[PDB]
């Protein structure tokens, strides 16, 4: 970012030395066609970084969701099988092993200590041997409860209600998995970046003829303007990106993992 | 801050005398500032704002929703309590407890303050002290409310649909929740109102520059204009930055609260 | 409107300015069009937004009232389907629904409901609901236990008591949203601040506009202005969308499709 | 295309006046520049993008509600070819009422006759109830519920099934609302006839500013842009009523049909 | 930048230059002529299509986005659909190979009806030829497909090994995939509406064929290359909706159906241990 608005302030001094040789020549660059070029491009600017910041709501908006629905399930554990102490601690385990797993594979880093801290070597092996663990986690824990069912201690409707909860879970985690997998058509978006990239470096030569000297900081404050336009849409189209911020997922882990044993009773030391 | 905004004002009118008296020294020296580019550049950050404040704006319309919702299912879950246990008005009772704690405690939550008080009028202290202990006070509420239904449902009291339709409105409560607590740790990211302030804040500062060469004595009066519709739109969606605040333009939580417990208390025959 | 008086004293600012355009330099005040081309057009920019922000709020008052109909239609549906021979149910469960929009009417009008109610619902009823502070949550609750009572006496199961009571639902987020948009508007801030701010501009800008247009200018600036008053003023337009204007929700006629419709289900 | 050529070409007319009245411009000391057309005419085309969007909005819905019909009315069907796989009386029955639906849905929006596609699909006793409402899509919508409430009554569907058959109608129910509610609300009028006016007055002063300019130009590059933004005007005119016969608008009869087809795919049966 | 696309934005902007050059050589024969173009004019109506723009292209992205949406449900709901066939049905492992097998086909069966190619082919390797003979006699085969999968559960009903609610536990997720087939059908049968395109793409057109005669009085011989990059903006901001004209297409752009109908189909074996 930088190196542009560096590259900026060079063909501006090149523009200016340049400049009056060429013009006699016959070769003019005024404000205003650059004006329109430029208005234009920022109008895509505004609506790309819409978009951009759509998908950052997006994935904003499914993580939210698994601690929602986490809360709900292990609530309605405790609230119909308030005993079943041992389904309780097992199911805990494998929403906290979701969400640990599902960070690990959008952030595409190793989720094997997450997996073996929380879970016994047998299912972290079925887990691991899966090319999509977190599903495989999903299924597990739905196989707690289907046993809970099959042994009598849950109804079809009470059944039904916990369910819909991993439904939830597999919604967040296919729209996590389409937000990770495939962004926005770039085909649009790399060819506005390019743009902006020409509009900014041409710049300094359309205005040098109304600024004289001072071209080199008016043009580096709106290279300025429209380059960080480009780039904040460039990081809020990756909320999963290999340079994204981790803090907000990782903190919402650990929220979840907390909530989840503070609420079992397992938080508060005896 | 309004403080902010008259401050910046000032400041532009002084950066303003500054340009008309500097305006002779600034042709020899070889400096031009025309006010072409500063259109260009000022329309661009005009199309940010307006984006920007949409967001801001969205975030706002988000948390009233939220809380309208605590309001609407909180009311028909003791509206199901009552139709369809019309006799058990200890449990009536109990639970509209928790509904209502539960609003506060939401209000406390977000407002990143104590809920004892509140609590200890509306429970017994030994539920105080189990809701206290949580990292999540408002989770535990919604806990010990399920419990009031899920031991109607082990004394038959309640069927397993029954139980159900009121479990679905302990969902959407979770939900609220979950809004809520998202809204509050998911800011509009700071790298755009910061680099959008500080850029109109420079736009602003250079702009009487630019006018001054066309204007002469009149850059101050056009320069103040323009600054303040700009310092004003930027302002604007920083001044809708944490809806659950405390502020003039900041949802009225405890009002809110107030008449959620009015609500409640009115469905079950309380004064 | 105000928008005719605004473009009059639009025309008396360009007269002045006109007359006063010779002092103009003699004062040393230099105008030119080019910033308030800049400026007009961010005030544009933000009046099509704030436009927006109006315009849905609108639209949603205009979905709250077209669930009612959805949502007591089909529970209507449902009592002559799964119940079809218990018409003096239908025709309780139906003066609730019925009694439930005309109260939300009055309730968002701010008007007694009280001739509704009580050509609707018996007298021992009427006086329960205008007791509370909350009147149509208070026939809502009623037509629930309608619904809750049929469910004890076996009439219902629990399946098809909760399919009603989905219903039920449908008209408490009815309830709650017309209460949040009545006493939620878009911030006023932005309509404050950019009412004055389209103001102060129409009025500065035939100033801007003499130098170029001259004896043209009253007629460009009218023009101009009238496009910037007449956005601003259609935000301050649709801002209450349930009152008594032109633009408004034609409530009691809404209410009356609302009842004939039920009437029309029901035989009566 | 009818009122916008008319305008158009008017435009070539009011571009020719400006050009033989610029004859008169020095005389009578009228400068008209570009500068101030360009402000008005920016601040107009961002007026009539946020319209279009919100004509757009409204025809996108339009077109989403239909599509819930087919969406409704297949997995009705489905449900009960899975449910009472043998019930075709029940099967011919609720299919006839539900294509009556679409059809008689349209035609409300259209304001048109349904009685002929009601007696081509039901018999003529229904026909008559039907008609005898002040709203016969919503009969339809309590006939078709009747015929499964009778599959209840009967013990054939249990209230679990029956619920999840009477889920579906209260799909239907939603179109039916939403629908309704985009015909008889259009977007207000404060906006459209004030915008409209103010695009036409534009477009007839525009090239008095730009003779100063063009000369012998300003009736092609006035013409020019008196296209895009009457385009932009009668187009957001167009599809705000989305049920509307203009061009633009949606096609119901084809989708109506599409829904006739796939209900009635192959004499209406069914592998068991 | 696919096909049909790239023809058009290279000839426009081979008809840019030489425009521009016509330009450059004949406008010293224009205050003679009375004919003169500026920059304002082109302004006004070049900032007037971005925004028109700047909107179209806005609901062809919304279209795109949709797309992608709908398939990732079909991956969303016929998992959990296997899951809950598992979970409830743990010992039905026959029962779990046919639905699987049905919900792959609909996959399968849902790529090939919106690039319309054959399905015959996937179908046999997936299905009994009685079934694929049921299927192609329909005139609407993938939904028809899911007719047969609730055929299969409702014989798990008849059978008593699913009470109502499990049954309907799964008969919603056949209608979360019935909402995706009506959504992708409507979206091959509901482009963005041709006028915005058509009128778009002519203005454009128009735009960019008389901007240089409007540009060369300020910029002389550098006339040719701002007029063409700004023609690049135009053009190719109108080319955008037609490149995401046709998201079930099989351009580059255009979205990976074989890989993700390849990719669901693995997620169910894997859950059914095959
Ligand atoms: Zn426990
Ligand atoms: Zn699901
Ligand atoms: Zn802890
Ligand atoms: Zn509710
Ligand atoms: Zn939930
Ligand atoms: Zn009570
Ligand atoms: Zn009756
Ligand atoms: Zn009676
Ligand atoms: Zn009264
Ligand atoms: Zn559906
Ligand atoms: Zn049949
Ligand atoms: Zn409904
Ligand atoms: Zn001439
Ligand atoms: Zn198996
Ligand atoms: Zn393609």
């Amino acid at each position: 970012i930088i190196f542009r608005l560096l590259l900026n302030v060079l063909m501006s001094i090149i523009a200016i030395i340049s400049y009056q040789w060429y013009e006699q020549l016959g070769i003019h660059l005024t404000v205003a066609p650059f004006s329109l070029l430029g208005i234009a491009i920022a109008i895509f600017l505004g609506f790309r970084n819409s978009a951009s910041y759509s998908r950052f709501v997006e994935a904003r908006n499914l993580w939210g969701t698994v601690l929602i629905a986490e809360r709900t399930l292990v609530r309605q554990l405790r609230n119909i099988l308030p005993a079943e102490h041992d389904a309780h601690r097992r199911i805990v385990s494998y929403l906290v092993a979701f969400s640990w797993s599902l960070k690990h594979q959008l952030r595409k880093t190793d989720p094997t200590a997450d997996l073996r801290r929380l879970l016994p070597e047998e299912r972290v092996t079925e887990i691991l041997a899966s090319s999509m663990p977190t599903n495989r986690i999903l299924l597990l824990a739905g196989n707690e409860i289907g046993q809970l069912r099959e042994a009598g201690k849950l109804s079809d409707i009470t059944y039904g209600l916990m369910d819909n909860k991993l439904d939830e879970l597999a919604h967040v985690l296919g729209g996590c998995e389409r937000l990770a997998t495939t962004p926005v058509p770039f085909a649009y978006t790399l060819i506005l970046q390019r743009t902006v990239y020409l509009f900014c470096t041409l710049l300094p030569f359309a205005l040098v003829g109304d600024l004289h000297y001072m071209t080199p900081f008016v043009s580096v404050f709106i290279s300025y303007t429209f380059l960080s336009a480009d780039s904040l849409a460039e990081e809020l189209e990756d909320p999963f990106g290999t340079a994204a911020n981790d803090l907000p997922l990782n903190a919402m882990c650990n929220t979840i993992e907390r909530n989840l044993l503070d609420m079992t009773g397992q938080h508060p030391l005896p």
